């Protein structure tokens, strides 16, 4: 929790289990990784005073999802922007020093009200940690937004991610 | 609204714009396509009497997402199972004969309470159309579940997809 920003290389290290250690939170590797960098992460501040993350994904026309989604009509899948938010909430839990593997548990409400085209430059994620619970399972609840070149386009309320150690199962 | 089941070849045709025609609903192509076949589609029946879809994805250990999500811990991304549901709701709107390009608009509550491992055989999607609205924009609201080998593992309430006869204002 000493470090407050992460490069792409740090995130790739995380995807190999080499940032938080084996059996702890892992980002997906490409092509499921939806984050290039984390520009801010903290356990204080944010909308609820319980922490926040700001992260970025650079957009270029050659990103793999543009070719297949959709043919003749390239647009970033909303589900992947949403997944970036789960990825970040999972990363937060690992970053705090909690053990166990990350699993997205769902969301309260998701809204898509804009799009990421291949001509965009940069997607930014803003995640506000609402609550962390440490009862039987460690979990985080958060709200998030996705913005493209300054403009808010997706929101999610009540994003939930849990950590599962060897003794707990799905 | 005449054909009630679709093969993978039909879905691939749909991803090329060749099922519903240019400018109308399109499934994503691989690797974003999350459906192998639609085993049932109808505009009557289902939980609300307004239609339903049953669709399937065959699972094998070589599906692309297993290698990157996660290294040493393969599991289907929940976001892609969720996307299968938006893909199916969009397909429903095209299948009804409505014009325009599909865009997922979001969801009410989403829950992940199980997982698809590479040792699973088959994922099944059950979608219940709740409402279709034709006032300003054509849209569908639906509930859905994802099951693996008989066992329910994901649910979504209030899935929303809209059709856009032009995407320039989204």
């Amino acid at each position: 929790t000493k470090q407050h920003a992460f490069t792409r290389e740090d995130l790739l290290r995380c995807s190999r289990g080499e940032l938080f250690g084996p059996g702890n939170a892992q980002l997906p590797a490409p092509n499921m990784l939806m984050i290039d960098r984390i520009v801010h992460i903290s356990d204080v501040g944010g909308k609820y005073g319980k922490g926040e993350l700001v992260a970025e994904l650079d957009i270029n026309p050659d990103l793999w999802f543009f070719a297949c989604h959709f043919e003749g009509d390239p647009v970033m899948p909303g589900c992947l922007g949403l997944d970036a938010m789960w990825q970040l909430v999972g990363f937060y839990l690992g970053w705090q020093g909690n053990p166990g593997r990350g699993r997205a548990l769902g969301s309260g409400e998701v809204k898509f009200f804009g799009q990421v085209l291949p001509t965009a430059k940069k997607v930014t994620y803003n995640i506000h940690i609402k609550r962390t619970i440490n009862r039987s399972l460690v979990l985080a609840i958060a709200d998030g937004t996705v913005s493209v070149d300054g403009r808010e386009i997706y929101s999610a309320e009540g994003l939930r991610v849990g950590l599962f150690t060897s003794t707990d199962s799905f």
